[PDB]
């Protein structure tokens, strides 16, 4: 089984290729990590296994979901440390995903009911709806288009949160630059309509992600930074006219950051729009990137084995199957049946129901 051949992810010696994909679960009440997160991540921790946390707030303006954790406060750092400890107690490697939603928010999630921030003043269309704190679905508002100074301050929020994650004991961080959120709102020419140095050309559209990644690299070292992108996923009206060139332009700047800093990133992480043409886009981005590649999106045990065996990826991250199967790594090793996941409790607040009560194998 190629999923269980060991892999050297830079400085981290992983024992298998099964990764916990980052998943927002909304149990971090009041943006503070709760003990429930500790039990949840510990249930899925394995010796030499790689975990990525739910999207974590870098700022008071970075949320678009309820009860999502942050790492911009000393209290959040203090509470994240107890979770990192129980995870490292089982020998797992864990990264904190740094998440800013951009325009994918609502006044209910913003301090003083302010408008969310974005590259543009264009809102998400009402084809998409935002989960409200009360379980209803609300309307995405008009965002505020920020100047270049405010762009540099957001880069600083990424930089400070990366240092906070290291203080909490995380082995590294993942930059969430996918799924139509803040960074992707700069990348995709379907969203980025700016006429300054952050809009227009493909080079200008990649400036924001380059500056974010360079800032966390120089802060904690390239070998502790992962980067997640999704060029071909139109989530939240996040289309690009040339998804492959967009992905290749992004990949090239990661390669240059590695050459500049003289060190390789932890990995590049790409979700795919889960047909053969979409598989070719992943392999094209894989072949272009000088380092570790993590593939994600609709993967199974068989597709994951097939990805690693054919060189399509070095690591495979699983989302929904990891919700319902805490011992997904053990089940996949034994080729044991997988349990179904409850969609209704993906984003609920209960610290147990649909979060930690999925049973292990008999
Ligand atoms: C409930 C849920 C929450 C998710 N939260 C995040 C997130 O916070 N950040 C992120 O980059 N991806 C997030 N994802 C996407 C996953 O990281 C991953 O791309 C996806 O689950 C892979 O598809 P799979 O379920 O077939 O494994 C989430 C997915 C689900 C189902």
């Amino acid at each position: 089984n190629p999923l269980f051949s060991p892999y050297k992810m830079g400085k981290f010696n992983l024992s298998h290729r099964v990764v916990l994909a980052p998943m927002t679960r909304c149990r971090a009440l009041n943006n503070i990590p709760q003990a429930a997160l500790g039990e949840y991540y510990e249930q899925r921790a394995t010796a030499g296994g790689f975990l990525i946390t739910e999207g974590t707030m870098i700022s008071p303006t970075s949320a678009g979901f309820p009860h999502v954790p942050g790492i911009f406060t000393k209290e959040q750092v203090r509470e994240w440390k107890k979770i990192v400890d129980v995870v490292h107690a089982k020998g797992a490697v864990i990264f904190c995903q740094l998440w800013h939603v951009g325009r994918a928010s609502h006044e209910v999630y913003q301090p003083a009911g302010a408008a969310p921030i974005s590259s543009t003043e264009k809102p998400i269309s009402n084809r998409w709806r935002i989960l409200m704190p009360d379980g209803t679905h609300g309307i995405y508002p008009k965002p505020r288009a920020i100047g270049t100074y405010e762009i540099s301050q957001v880069v600083e929020d990424y930089r400070r949160s990366a240092l906070n994650a290291i203080e909490a004991g995380f082995d590294g961080i993942e930059i969430h630059g996918a799924h139509g959120y803040l960074i992707d709102q700069f990348l995709k020419d379907g969203i980025n309509d700016r006429t300054d140095e952050y809009g227009g050309s493909l080079a200008n559209r990649c400036k924001f992600i380059t500056q974010v990644v360079q800032a966390v690299v120089s802060a904690i070292g390239a070998d502790r930074v992962g980067v997640r992108v999704s060029p071909a996923i139109d989530h939240l009206d996040a289309m690009d006219s040339n998804p492959l060139s967009l992905g290749l332009a992004v990949v090239e700047r990661l390669n240059k950051i590695q050459l500049h800093s003289g060190s390789k990133l932890a990995y590049l992480h790409v979700t795919q729009p889960r047909e053969e043409e979409e598989a070719r886009l992943m392999r094209t981005l894989r072949n272009a990137y000088q380092g570790t590649f993590i593939c994600s999106g609709g993967y199974t045990r068989e597709l994951g084995i097939e990805a690693v065996a054919q060189g399509d990826a070095d690591l495979v991250s699983y989302g929904r199957l990891f919700i319902s199967n805490p011992d997904l790594v053990m089940r996949i090793k034994l080729n044991a049946p997988l349990n179904k996941y409850n969609r209704k409790t993906f984003y609920t607040q209960d610290p147990v129901v649909g979060y930690t009560d999925y049973p292990f194998l008999q």
